[PDB]
């Protein structure tokens, strides 16, 4: 048995603009820079944790 995974943005539900589609190293969900509010205007240079994961960790 097999599993295919394709990441879609939590917000717009599209999987394009993959360079801007930030993948949470915490929970593996995706969200484009420009679909966040406030918009993310820095592409993370290393790893990304999403707002939901940061709020749970704190
Ligand atoms: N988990 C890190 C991450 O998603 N980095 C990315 N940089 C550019 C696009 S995605
Ligand atoms: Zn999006
Ligand atoms: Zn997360």
């Amino acid at each position: 048995h097999m599993s295919i995974m394709k990441v879609y943005c939590q917000i717009c539900r599209k999987g394009d603009n993959e360079e801007l589609l930030l993948l949470c190293d915490g929970c593996d969900k995706g969200c484009h820079t420009y679909c966040h509010r406030p918009k993310i205007t820095t592409i993370p240079d290393g790893d990304w944790f999403c707002p939901a994961c940061i709020a749970k960790a704190s």
